[PDB]
């Protein structure tokens, strides 16, 4: 619980922003059938032209304002097209002779907008809100969206709008003001109303995840991170338990403990539990890789493209789990009991570190020969998975920035899911679809198993011959689940948004839909 | 014996060592071929060749004391199989007592004189016949010529290859008897127990090398040597940091600064009970993990995951202590040494550039923290020479360049004295652990001229590292016949993924024959 | 024999200097016994001191000029013998004539190494390079072998000679005061001959790849041959084809220059007691081919030297043709070609067929040297010789094993290896025996061809290459001197001509 | 042949064979000397 320091200027906690300006936005949904009042701030139309590639803008909604209706006549809109992500701003005086900002974002010519399409839309929309001072945004949907997509739009708008300034000091943005109201006009509004506060909770869970990932390793270490987890649980009324080193020793978690050996920070295993009142029908463990910094260890990340400067993100798995805990604790689903573990530690180079070649013993008795100290994630997960399984759970889903190979296989958009059970994997792909967090199913190729045969230990951590290292790492993890449906989502490739230089908070929504929709 | 420090309570605090191996339980019986072969229970294997005729037919020439077996093994049956080296076949038949017997052969090729590497091949074929077969007895019939040394080599290799190291197995049946039929059996009998000790010497070294670095660290390695000394009645001194500082071993101490394990310098001594006529110091590099230090092993092919093996020298030395302490050679005093430490990266580590003073007062400029073995050896050699021995022989996994010069099959021996070099080469022949004599080229010495220190640890121009390391080591032996055996290339068997325990037989043959 | 050109300004021959200033030096030897004169130019004393640092210089020889005052012990104590440290002074002598007088330090040891004598000569050459002198005389106040004296002379001439052929004065007299100067006189003309063989070899090596290419190299050797009256033959493509030299032809497929196989033969005056064939690697430029030398360390800029083996053979021919050893038939052979990247190049993966019928799977086109040597080695063997000795800048690995000073010799015959090691001793070109380790032979088992060119596992490249070559000598004693490491002088930026003397000494002694 | 459940279990041959010598060889007592570990093989020459 006390965070060690080397000098007194070392942070002793992760700064966390819970009441974000997004929380202060009053959101009202109205039915499009009754027309748009245009009286202040900015009114954006989401408009498409199904079929016509870059076809013209034509507003379909009744607008309850002579002047603004005039401005939006077809004649006046023809100079503009609907290319996905295109936008324009208009300035005019309404009937009340008040200055009024109106606009549109193009949603393209495919009537079925994909995750990535809606993301481009929200991105264009957020550029209209940055660098502007506005008290109210209203968005008019003149496109077809199902309920999940409408929610995803809101979650994404919120997330992308929010700016993380915890580490700015002399360079806080003088010019970040946030809207205070958000109006939404859509067909069958009443049916979309439910989605607003769900979006708001989903946004925070993901933003929360995002704040932990983005917190550098000198703020976010295994003690601060677990202290944050405890605080989160306390705010949500979750049972929690942080296992320290003496308990991890008693539990013989030697694989986990070896990874943290080199750290000035004691390993801390997060265990939070949410339990429904009433009948518990499903029991799920959600396991997040929580390496708070990954140097690689003695196999140091030294090679070009190893992105050591990014390795604060190696706890993204943990963060996703914890943002899930936020959503689950907030939405209080029925008939489930969820464990949200996290074998948190730091992978450092020290006199005390574990060394390539070390044979360590996992909590299930399996001896593992370490071939590369930068394959630490699977070691910590091995023990986390033994622990999960001993909880007598129906599903274990881990999520982990496990392998850079994910960038060569699926890249930056889609996470990969592996597992030992087709139904579980399909539930994950089912939640992938409803969270709009894209995952793709990848195989655990048993043929590669033999390459984890160690001469001296029960198993090798790494293949010295197979380069399909996301698969091998899955094979390894499979050895630590005896008899429970288990899946593994490898988010190494998708967790960090390279273009925007921040975390995606990837997983929270996926894990939440997974928990909710069971 | 010191306490092994731990970071976590799960950290092992000793090297597990198996002294009583299944090989020790094997009863070995040697029979002269002239009396004919009894072919009964177990598996009976003929070692057959056909000189001159490449892949020529199998002919079994020994008398077999069973009409059914003899019938099966007549030339007309056997000519359809060939002697290609390492080839093997199993036979099943009923002997004269209506009993099912398993017979076979291992082809030994078409060269009269099998080489160490050929014989390994034969042995490997033989061991695959022992694996996956619950046999109580193997009998092996020599129908090939071998001398005494090769015969012994056959048994050591058999024993060694047959034995499986399972100390580190958690979640994942040996023969009891071995018959050997060979001509002039009475002359070979004496190799049997010699082979048994050599096997264990090697196997013991191998257990230590294979022991991972969390198991086998300076404290637990030296503790293992103490224990070995106690079992064998050798004298022992383990020098710790305090005594090492007193001895001014700043080269050796520097390498270990960055480790959580205090340096421990192992000094085992075997003295003979009669008038001592030769004194010998055997010095092994003992780096229980070599991370490279600040010059971290990060480059492709640097093999940091194999670096537990950087104490192979020390292992060979200890395994030689085993063989010597067991065989009790006469008229000789042997000191077994090994400045043990671990080369780590830490706030406390020594740095590239550091200038450090050896126990002989020579200052050394460190060019590369990963050339640490020569520094620990420097002070070992100074220590060794202060013992006042006739010979100092070191054995070390010193230079990766060995893999580029002699490869993985022949270690390099350098020295300052030809007589001693020839004695090492002689020991190579008879131990059948192959060594090749490599030069200490004095022309490279100038590239060890340091602008600031007395000497550079490494050459900045000369890529011949093994030679340059040698040249460096030579600066630390003033007046004594000295040789240096670079086993970097040969210590670890890449195909079999295990250590060879290389050097143990070599060093033991050296001590015994001289 | 005409050299193809891309532009008219491409050289079409290798410039060679045969008549060097060094040939213009009149050499006389004198017994230190009779004391030393100081009539002219530069007089250097070679001095050491057992128990040094080095200690002071003390001259021991008596001098026939009251120069004697300079070299008295009060003034000489100010100077030390540290190896290669020198000083020289100008002054007037008993004639009021201008004399220059000095010393070179020879360390503490009274027996001197190949490499120390080098350091001695370099220091002496320094002095000659910056002084105009009609004469230099050298006084030996240190003991030296007949062989080492010669080596000193050879090294002096070679190090003193400068190669100016590509740039857009010397002493006319050398006097030497030794001791038993009768024992030595005879090393003089041998030295001079060995110097040229060496220097010549160095002219070929230093000749860039655009001057010295298979055709120019083959014309030069034919010209050399002509001057010595060696029998000569240059096999071109059509006869190399007839002869099915496919490994060799494959390597040159990529070059604009036709393969040229040099066969020079020195028939002997005597009774024919040993047919010997010297086979040099003649890659006039090695790009590496499709396995291009692109890796930091691969030294593409130096690969004009990859014919150093060939030059060493040729330079040896100079020495043999000149000194006229008796009872030996000698064949000077080199598969000359270029290793280039092209639409026409052989590729990684090609299965090529040597002239003995061995199919070879090319695993790396930069291992082209053993391929051409394979074909030459069969050709050599077909000659029915007693000894084959090849000499090649074959493997980068040499530098990691023996380095830049000693070359390694591998072989299939102990007594031949031994004749090479002893030539090493008396040539004072250091060579060390390295094993052909047969355990590694398996790594050459191709899955498709009869044999692999390279091993993919084993890193002991010099050893796998020897094992590869060994497959191409059936019945003849054979040794392979790998000079990759020793051939170029990296500190001095020039060929050593390594191997000429050693090969010559070899045919002279055995 | 396999041994379901028993990892590296003994070899047991069930087929009845038309030869009394091979029948003998294939008896359980002989075959249990061997195991079914994937890819592990043994084969013996005999007279029928
Ligand atoms: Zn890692
Ligand atoms: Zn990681
Ligand atoms: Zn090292
Ligand atoms: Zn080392
Ligand atoms: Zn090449
Ligand atoms: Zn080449």
């Amino acid at each position: 619980s006390e965070v060690p320091q080397v000098v007194s200027l070392d942070p002793t906690s992760i700064p966390i922003e819970y009441n974000t300006p997004i929380h202060d936005i009053k959101v009202q949904v109205y039915d499009i059938k009754g027309g748009c009042n245009v009286e202040e701030g900015l009114t954006i139309f989401l408009v498409n032209n199904p079929g016509k590639e870059n076809g013209p803008v034509k507003i379909s909604s009744k607008v309850n304002d002579k002047q603004v209706s005039e401005f939006l006549k077809d004649e006046n809109m023809e100079k503009f097209n609907v290319k996905l992500g295109t936008s324009k701003h208009f300035y005019m005086f309404n009937d009340n002779k008040n200055s009024v900002a109106v606009g549109y974002v193009g949603c393209g010519s495919v009537a079925d907008l994909s995750e990535a399409d809606m993301k481009r839309v929200v991105l264009s929309l957020v550029t209209m809100l940055h660098d502007n001072k506005l008290s109210k945004l209203t968005v008019v949907f003149e496109i077809n969206v199902d309920k999940n997509l409408f929610r995803f739009f809101l979650e994404t708008l919120f997330y992308e709008y929010m700016t993380d300034e915890r580490f700015k000091s002399t360079d806080k943005n003088v010019n970040m003001e946030y809207i205070k109201h958000l109006g939404v006009y859509i067909n069958n509004a009443d049916t979309y109303k439910e989605e607003v506060e769900k979006a708001r909770v989903y946004y925070f869970g993901t933003y929360y995840a995002s704040q932990l990932i983005a917190a550098p390793s000198n703020y976010c270490n295994p003690v601060s991170l677990s202290n944050a987890a405890v605080e989160l649980a306390q705010k949500l009324n979750l049972e929690y338990k942080i296992l320290g080193v003496k308990e991890l020793e008693e539990l013989k978690m030697g694989a986990y403990l070896s990874v943290g050996k080199g750290s000035m920070y004691p390993n801390k295993f997060i265990h939070l539990t949410y339990k429904s009142k009433g009948d518990v029908k499903k029991k799920i463990a959600l396991v997040g890789k929580g390496i708070t910094f990954d140097s690689g260890g003695y196999n140091l990340k030294a090679a070009p493209g190893s992105m050591i400067d990014l390795m604060k993100f190696d706890m993204s798995g943990c963060a996703a789990v914890l943002g899930c805990a936020y959503c689950v604790g907030t939405l209080k689903p029925e008939n489930v009991e969820i464990h949200f573990l996290s074998a948190v530690c730091e992978n450092m180079v020290s006199k005390n570190s574990y060394r390539p070649g070390d044979i360590i013993t996992a909590s299930n008795g399996k001896t593992i020969e370490v071939g590369n100290t930068d394959a630490e994630g699977r070691l910590t997960l091995a023990d986390a998975l033994v622990y999960a399984e001993k909880l007598g759970v129906d599903y274990i889903v881990d999520i982990a920035t496990l392998t850079g190979a994910m960038l060569y296989s699926l890249g930056t958009s889609y996470a990969g899911v592996f597992g030992n059970n087709e139904e579980l994997i399909n539930k994950i792909l089912q939640s992938s679809k409803t969270s709009n967090e894209p995952v793709w199913w990848l195989p655990i190729i048993n043929e590669y198993r033999a390459t984890l045969n160690s001469k001296y230990a029960d198993i090798n951590q790494i293949s010295s011959s197979v380069k399909a290292s996301s698969i091998v790492a899955s094979l390894f993890l499979k050895e630590f689940v005896q008899n429970t449906a288990w899946a593994h989502i490898d988010i190494a490739g998708v967790s960090w948004n390279f273009k925007a230089r921040k975390p995606k908070g990837f997983g929270v929504r996926l894990l939440t839909e997974f928990v909710l929709n069971d």
